[PDB]
């Protein structure tokens, strides 16, 4: 059981909020990450479906996957995880640009593809994967977590008529653009000026991201891999075991 008691966990200073909660830098046993939920007096109905998510949560053991390390119930409901040193990958990307070369690229790209593939292994899937989520812990390692970003969105998702239209395809076309972002430095759709338009033609089947625009060192295994994960049609999409299996081949021609 991962209850913390109370007192245990001091929380300092407001970072920012994502999908779901409000996250906090904190500290117990050294630093960790705190994300609040401000569910105030829990009902039986919001306790258990807090527990849904922490069991979902717990179900995770990967270096490549945001560390679990707890929860508390008093004096709010509160998840506690690792704290990543360092900042995320769009920071690096188009904040920083940092200058990185294809080794760490494609290494990047593998250590994402691995906990992807953990992640759907154990049948869960994060719907809203994207470079904001891809942490950089120390400038070495990636940490996948937070399970305003149509960029990343598939076709299926962008229209909603689907009775389940979030699934581990969904998830590789989510990764397909991460890609994009990796090869071509750039957001996808940079000359397209309004996200009504880039929802639309994205939903009605005409428009994915142009891989002309990948740097000229981009391999030709990583162009073929973009374009497979990018497909219009769900099934038609490689699953994560394929995916990392293509990037660990080409990591070694690298
Ligand atoms: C800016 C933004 C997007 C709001 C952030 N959220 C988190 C954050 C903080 C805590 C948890 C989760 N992710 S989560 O809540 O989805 C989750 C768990 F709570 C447990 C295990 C995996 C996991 F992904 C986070 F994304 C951030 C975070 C996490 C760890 N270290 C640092 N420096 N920041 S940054």
């Amino acid at each position: 059981d991962w209850e913390i008691p109370d007192g245990q966990i001091t929380v300092g200073q407001r970072i920012g909020s994502g999908s779901f909660g409000t996250v906090y830098k904190g500290k117990w046993h050294g630093d960790v990450a705190v994300k609040m939920l401000n569910v105030t007096a829990p009902t039986p109905q919001q306790l258990q479906a807090f527990k849904n998510e922490v069991g979902v949560l717990r179900k995770t053991r990967h270096v490549n996957i945001l560390l679990f390390m707890g929860y508390s119930t008093k004096p709010q409901l509160a998840i506690v995880t690792q704290w990543c040193e360092g900042s995320s990958l769009y920071h690096h990307l188009h904040a920083s640009e940092t200058k990185f070369e294809m080794k760490k690229l494609i290494d990047i790209a593998r250590q994402t593809a691995r906990g992807m593939d953990y992640l759907h292994a154990k049948s869960i899937i994060h719907r809203d994967l994207k470079s904001n989520n891809i942490f950089l812990h120390e400038d070495n390692t990636v940490k996948i977590g937070d399970f305003g970003s149509i960029l990343w969105m598939a076709p299926e998702v962008i229209r909603m008529q689907d009775s389940n239209p979030y699934s581990f395809q969904s998830d590789v076309y989510a990764f397909g653009i991460v890609l994009y972002e990796l090869m071509t430095g750039q957001l996808p759709y940079s000359n397209i000026n309004n996200r009504d338009q880039i929802i639309e033609m994205v939903g009605r089947g005409s428009l994915s991201p142009d891989l002309s625009k990948v740097r000229s060192n981009c391999p030709k295994r990583m162009k073929r891999l973009m374009a497979e994960c990018l497909k219009k049609k769900r099934d038609e999409r490689p699953s994560f075991p394929r995916i990392l299996a293509e990037i660990e081949e080409l990591a070694r021609e690298l």
